[PDB]
């Protein structure tokens, strides 16, 4: 029997969320591309309320229950607690690496990073979500069900009026997971970029 | 001789924003996604500081010089060819009584490119009005972006693009941008977030 918490992540989890998007990189093919550092995500992760602007929730597990919420403190959002019954004792090589406190026995298990976005269509505001993810251990047991549906939730409390992301086409695992919890993956939108070197090219544009 | 400005939209721009989104919706042929109402983008367009959150240029044209000028109107002039034929003119008009068109628009907001750890723009809406095309005016609206984007350190500029807009794409390369082959969007709906919501987690 396993406990889990889904909480915003605060500065104290930046080593977690930094990691974390790492194996993303890894996942995605895209290590060249990984310049975040441990600093760069303290300097702009935490600089508005939650919810206006870039926000991190992080799923915990723990054989304990986490302490009870009992009072709020906070006027938008309440850890979700939840206790399961998981099929399998989990192998975690990478455990230390993800433990808030080391003599506690809480493990950041996977996380949404997330902002609002405009869908135009609609005169409303919407949510991106940038990463979702759970680490490898622990997959496949409705915790990645939990971390969508925490944003979703969040959503509705704020009115938002869709949430979208992006996929590799070739990433058929998340794209099963994604098509199961009710998301349309379309055949027909592309991704377009302009760099930060190509945003400097035109920046010298006369 | 022809006179543009680019500047940040207000609340009074709200008519010609609806009506410019009604456009995209036409030509991306998606107006049955189109439920965008003038009430809706007032109250949602404005509550944050330009650059904040959701943000609008509008490109406006004249025939006359735009009276003298955290972000400082971006004014330009060059000789166009040959006279504009504007059937819609009428309704992009600020002033209905001065000869300056609102011609296009982008509408953008803060995004999160996370392999960088830095905050990027998202481009929603990047458009001009069929009698303003091919005149370099697009061009001058992307680079409006890029100018705020490179003096307020973001990281990068993304959108999307359906992929058989090959005219678009070409504008895309044309001003360096990558467009992907691999990349597919993910949407889950309003009422789909409804449905989800009634978990009690
Ligand atoms: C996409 C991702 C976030 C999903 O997280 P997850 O924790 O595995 O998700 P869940 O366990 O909630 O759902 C997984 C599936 O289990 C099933 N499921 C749902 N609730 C479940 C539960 N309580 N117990 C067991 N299975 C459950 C569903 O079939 C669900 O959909 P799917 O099989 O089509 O994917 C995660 O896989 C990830 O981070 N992936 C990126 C890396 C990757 O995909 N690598 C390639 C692997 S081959
Ligand atoms: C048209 C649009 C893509 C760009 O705006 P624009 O003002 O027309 O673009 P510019 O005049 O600044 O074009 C800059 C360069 O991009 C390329 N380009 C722009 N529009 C193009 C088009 N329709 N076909 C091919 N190349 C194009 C050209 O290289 C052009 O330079 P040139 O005119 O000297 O050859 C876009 O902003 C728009 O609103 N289009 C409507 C919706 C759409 O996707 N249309 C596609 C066909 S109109």
């Amino acid at each position: 029997r396993m406990f889990s918490r889904i909480r915003l992540a605060t500065p104290t989890d930046v080593p977690f969320i930094h990691k974390l998007i790492h194996q993303m990189a890894v996942f995605e093919r895209l290590t060249h591309l990984f310049v975040a550092t441990e600093s760069g995500l303290a300097s702009t992760l935490f600089n508005s309320r939650p919810f206006q602007a870039v926000t991190v929730f992080l799923l915990e597990i723990s054989p304990s229950p986490f302490p009870t919420t009992h009072d709020a403190s906070s006027p938008d959002f309440t850890p979700f607690l939840e206790t399961h019954k998981v099929d399998l004792p989990i192998e975690d090589p990478d455990r230390e690496k993800f433990l808030p406190d080391k003599l506690n026995d809480v493990v950041v298990a996977g996380f949404v990073l997330f902002f609002p976005n405009y869908p135009s269509f609609l005169a409303k505001q919407g949510f991106y979500i940038e990463d979702i993810f759970m680490r490898e251990p622990y997959r496949r047991k409705g915790f990645g069900k939990l971390l969508l549906t925490a944003v979703a939730k969040q959503a509705v409390k704020l009115g938002v009026g869709r949430v979208e992301w992006i996929v590799i086409d070739w990433n058929v695992n998340a794209i099963n997971f994604y098509e199961q919890m009710g998301a349309q993956v379309f055949k027909e939108w592309r991704l377009c970029r302009l760099t930060g070197d190509a945003l400097q090219a035109i920046d010298k544009l006369n």
